[PDB]
């Protein structure tokens, strides 16, 4: 029932990231994710997923990148 939710965060990127990190750590779970987009201007990160925002939060967490606030759609 619950399915691919479309999360939003506000993650500092600063330049430089273009995918990279915030992608490796979705790897590990591509089966689950259907995807993830990034918007620079706002520092705005979408991530298309069936899994629990916390687990989201966890693995943007892991990149090590700031996360100002984040809600899901």
């Amino acid at each position: 029932m619950a399915e691919i939710k479309h999360y939003q965060f506000n993650v500092v990127m600063t330049c430089s990231g273009c995918s990279g990190a915030v992608n490796k750590v979705l790897t590990k779970l591509e089966p689950d994710v259907s995807k993830i987009d990034i918007s620079l201007e706002k520092q705005l990160v979408d991530v298309y997923t069936t899994l629990p925002y916390d687990f989201i939060l966890e693995k943007i967490k892991k990149t090590g990148k700031e996360v100002r606030s984040g809600k899901q759609l």
